[PDB]
């Protein structure tokens, strides 16, 4: 089975800026033979021209890129998207623009940490999210020819946890680690390596995210964030309430310890400059690597200033003429503010989204770092090291065990405090160090979000496929 039938494609149209976008849709397609959750279906959207042997933006049915966006956030379930969807979470606007650009779009539903089967058993914890993304990719590739588009031009996209999903799909192509799970689900007999990766603020490298967060925010003892509460705003988005707090002495001590250990972690990665020089951090969190973070923020400010943006908002920058000449990084960070407490990801009481992600058939949640396991304030288990490694995109760049996508586009807002800037920077440099194509940027004053630069994203995609 799992044979795509073009007859399932039905005509639809959406108005995009006074202009009508004609396309065809095939929805709620089960992409595995033995699904365990209703969310495991995908939707296919095709520009109308591809049913007429015509072209769009230079692409045809046989050559159109296949964009595979996901709606995963907080490592929660991500329902199959639709260009006509308006309910949160959705990137419907992106699909609309993608169709207009001539891309075929396959939006797959992905299991999340709260997904339970018919009996109430948790079936969406790690590595369910990536197993589903891979199953969806295999479905698409297995159906080359039957499905419009070029299955050799699959480009994943996602934001936050969804960005990590996209990155992981590109990094772990055809990894044997996931074969047992895919076999159980009865996924299509095809490969799952992809062409390119698009990822916005990928919340990945979770087992080292606590150290990175404290390297960045140590010394800033007040945190500020918004927690979802009962009720929803427009289109199903949960209502939020501002919450803040002060780190206890114990948390401040934990923070310093995490920051200190980040130097060791960072140094052992052996990240290098274009000339082979090793980037490092000293015992105080200062050094060549810190310089990179500072410089990236200076570049971010420069780019915005050059485009007419008033960069006098956050403290720390020094401006000479029309040039941003320096930055007091500590001042900027204090101005930006700390969002999460300590640890930011592996909470001692197992209450974070990541703790829940690492739970399994037995435990609702688990720790995923030796530090939090050792200092756990509740009865807890430490997640399997092999599993932690398997869902970290970086693992595939240090050890050969998969076919890695050759093209990457990563973005993380300069005002995004959901994870340290060091996290996406490490990914970007490691990719460059291993010869992969990487387009990276830290967009000025952009919060935790994604799909805010479609003009540039689509330009990058067209450059890879056509240009």
């Amino acid at each position: 089975r799992l044979i795509f039938d073009a007859d399932w494609l039905v005509p639809e149209q959406v108005q995009v800026a006074g202009q009508a976008i004609q396309y065809y849709a095939a929805r709620n397609i089960q992409y595995v033979q033995h699904p365990v959750a209703a969310i495991q279906v995908l939707n296919v959207f095709v520009p109308a021209a591809y049913l007429h042997g015509s072209s769009v933006n230079g692409y045809q049915r046989a050559t159109a890129p296949i964009l595979m966006p996901n709606t995963v956030g907080g490592y929660l379930p991500g329902p199959a998207d639709d260009p006509q969807r308006v309910t949160w979470p959705t990137n419907a606007g992106t699909i609309q623009q993608a169709l207009k650009r001539g891309y075929v779009v396959v939006a797959a539903g992905i299991r999340g940490r709260t997904t339970v089967d018919k009996s109430g058993q948790r079936v969406g914890q790690a590595p369910a999210f990536i197993v589903d993304m891979k199953a969806a990719i295999r479905y698409v590739k297995y159906n080359q020819g039957r499905l419009p588009g070029d299955t050799n031009r699959i480009i994943t996209n996602g934001t936050s946890a969804g960005g990590a999903t996209s990155a992981l799909a590109g990094a772990s192509g055809n990894s044997a680690y996931f074969e047992p799970a895919l076999t159980a689900l009865g996924a299509a007999p095809a490969t799952d390596d992809i062409f390119a990766v698009s990822a916005y603020c990928p919340i990945h490298n979770l087992e080292h995210a606590d150290m990175a967060y404290e390297w960045q925010f140590n010394g800033i003892n007040d945190w500020h964030r918004y927690q979802p509460v009962a009720g929803t705003t427009k289109n199903g988005r949960p209502k939020f309430e501002p919450v803040s707090g002060q780190l206890t002495v114990e948390e401040q001590a934990l923070s310093l310890a995490l920051k200190a250990q980040f130097s060791t972690y960072l140094n052992q990665l052996q990240l290098t400059a274009s000339d082979g020089t090793h980037l490092t951090l000293n015992e105080a969190g200062m050094g060549s690597f810190r310089d990179v973070v500072r410089q990236l923020l200076i570049s971010s400010a420069q780019t915005a200033f050059d485009q007419g943006t008033d960069i006098h908002k956050y403290a720390g920058f020094v401006v000479t003429g029309n040039q941003v000449t320096d930055l007091d990084l500590s001042a900027y960070l204090k101005s930006l503010t700390r969002m999460k407490a300590v640890p930011a990801f592996d909470q001692l009481d197992l209450t974070s989204p990541e703790n829940n992600l690492f739970g399994d058939a037995t435990a609702k949640a688990k720790h995923f770092t030796a530090l939090a396991q050792t200092r756990s304030t509740v009865t807890a288990q430490l997640a399997d090291a092999e599993l932690i490694q398997a869902i970290n995109p970086l693992s595939y760049l240090t050890t050969t065990s998969s076919q890695v996508a050759k093209h990457w586009r990563i973005r993380h807002g300069a005002a995004d405090r959901d994870t340290s800037f060091a996290i996406p920077i490490i990914l970007a440099i490691m990719l460059e160090n291993h010869g992969y194509g990487i387009d990276f940027a830290l967009p000025w004053d952009i919060p935790h979000s994604g799909d805010y630069d479609l003009g540039d994203l689509f330009s990058w995609i067209d450059g890879l496929c056509q240009l």
